[PDB]
């Protein structure tokens, strides 16, 4: 045997009561799902979204991919970097064409067994020299989201999805998510990515900025095939890479130079990281979970919705991610602390599970915060400052040692304008005396203690 398929993971098939919250559901799943990292949701058999449009508008900017195991690919950017174009239909016309004559056969007449064991040679092998294109990007006028949004008169089917918590245009900005919240801008994070894929093209092993959630829905064609790993063993996965692809974990110099790579699940399961799979088809749902690492290939044409989440459950795991980002030297998509502030000043009007559990993270936020002031004031640190972190552009308000994205404190000094450090690298930032430094703040603690308790009060 050259390919030994993992085992696969969990499948839900949720009745309409089930099926109408969708964050209730996703609670009620989580502590068998987040088990194997990814699974499978399919709908009700009366839930069909319409998708409709003119394959011969809508145009987009392909990508071009190699398929070699190990080898560096970087995340894709939002922005379209490109000169060459399709119409989805003249795009179809490659891609089936391609298929065709990769297997001389009818393209559904290749099992998707086969594909799967073929992909799987062909990243291997030195000479051969596939490459595949592919299509992503968030939504715009040229190419518009698989899901009913408003503006154009709507058909009464159409107003139906319109406002579904499964419409992953909605999932993003409802109640109980937390992202909804952030005022700051954060594209790539809080709207769908729309996915034309092809045979053989393929998604690096990766998981999700900030271990946020992810929700992914297949409109449209032949299935996706999916791999995934529970977050539990996370570290495990990155010692097995970093092992043999070193070069990947190397220091990124900003967000847009992330590098990922294809990777055999049967090398994970050799070295005893645990991997499931499953091929999802045309009107199902794979949902993601914290800090579960995936990866996938297309098995032929088709198109994808994609978006990230964050539930309540997930705001410990948040915290420990900036942590995270914080030892290893990595930029932030957004403050941490700040979304937590922007929620208990709105206190009144938030749910009251989700106060309740804000309220928690806030406390951990406020003793942390309580005790590094103390430390760098031991070090002679005495002037100080209140100063709104949230005004200026991030690029202005990161420690020049660890990148992280200040807002509850940093440390200045006049002798370097405009740079700032956090409270962890006090040491960092220049070599004038610590009496030189001045500590500039967001709040007081007697700011904070009573925000904290207007959340106490609103949870009762
Ligand atoms: O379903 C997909 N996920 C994903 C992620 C990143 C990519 F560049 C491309 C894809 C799609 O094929
Ligand atoms: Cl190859
Ligand atoms: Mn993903
Ligand atoms: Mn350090
Ligand atoms: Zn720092």
């Amino acid at each position: 045997s050259m390919f030994l398929p993992p085992p696969e993971c969990p499948v839900f098939e949720p009745s309409w009561e089930e099926f109408a919250d969708p964050f209730a559901f996703i609670h009620k799943i989580r502590p068998i799902a987040e088990q194997t990292g990814i699974c499978k949701v399919r709908p009700p058999p009366d839930w069909q979204p319409p998708f409709a449009c003119d394959v011969d508008k809508l145009h987009f900017t392909p990508r071009i991919q190699r398929l070699n195991e190990l080898e560096a690919q970087t995340r894709v950017k939002l922005g379209g970097g490109g000169a060459r174009d399709y119409t989805l239909r003249t795009f179809g016309e490659m891609a089936d064409a391609f298929k065709s004559d990769y297997f001389n056969m009818p393209v559904h007449m290749v099992p998707t067994e086969l594909v799967e064991k073929e992909f799987w040679r062909l990243v291997s092998t030195i000479e051969e020299d596939v490459t595949v294109e592919y299509g992503a990007d968030i939504a715009s006028k040229e190419f518009g989201s698989g899901f009913p949004v408003r503006d154009i008169k709507l058909s009464p089917e159409e107003e139906e999805y319109l406002d579904s918590g499964w419409n992953l245009n909605n999932m993003p900005v409802m109640e109980q998510s937390v992202l909804a919240h952030i005022t700051a801008d954060i594209c790539g994070m809080k709207l769908p990515w729309l996915y034309v894929g092809m045979c053989f093209s393929s998604f690096c092993w990766h998981i999700e900025d900030h271990w946020s959630y992810s929700i992914n829905y297949l409109h449209w064609g032949e299935p996706k095939t999916w791999y995934g790993v529970p977050g539990y063993a996370a570290e495990q996965l990155e010692n097995v890479m970093k092992k043999l692809a070193p070069e990947l974990f190397v220091s990124q110099p900003d967000l847009l130079h992330q590098l990922v790579t294809i990777m055999n699940p049967n090398t994970l399961m050799t070295h005893e990281v645990p991997v499931y799979r499953t091929n999802q088809c045309a009107g199902e749902f794979v949902i993601t979970f914290p800090r579960a690492y995936h990866s996938g290939f297309n098995q032929g044409f088709n198109f994808a919705e994609a978006v990230n989440f964050c539930t309540v459950d997930w705001l410990p795991l948040g915290r420990q991610c900036v942590e995270h980002y914080r030892l290893l030297h990595r930029y932030c998509v957004f403050s941490h602390d700040e979304m937590i502030c922007k929620m208990a000043s709105k206190a009144d009007v938030l749910d009251v599970v989700v106060a309740s559990t804000v309220q928690k993270d806030m406390a951990i936020m406020i003793e942390d915060e309580k005790a590094l002031r103390e430390t760098v004031r031991k070090l002679g640190v005495i002037d100080s400052e209140r100063m709104d972190f949230e005004l200026l552009p991030d690029d202005e308000r990161q420690c020049v040692k660890c990148k992280t994205t200040c807002f509850m404190s940093a440390i200045s000094c006049s002798c370097k304008p405009g740079l700032l450090v956090c409270l962890h690298h006090v040491k960092e930032l220049c070599s004038c005396p610590p009496y030189k430094y001045k500590l500039r703040y967001r709040y007081t603690l007697d700011d904070l203690y009573p925000m904290m308790n207007a959340l106490k009060l609103r949870a009762e």
